[PDB]
């Protein structure tokens, strides 16, 4: 049922992300920051 749950890039701008238990988690990489890592600390 719960296959893959990261295979819809759910994080944006390279984020980290890995699946895990059906929520996946995703990480931002140290610069971006956000749900998806949508905002850059530009």
């Amino acid at each position: 049922k719960d296959g893959d749950q990261c295979e819809g890039h759910p994080c944006l701008n390279q984020g980290h992300c890995k699946d895990g238990i059906g929520d996946y988690t995703c990480t931002c990489a140290e610069g971006f920051e956000g749900k998806n890592c949508e905002f850059s600390t530009r």
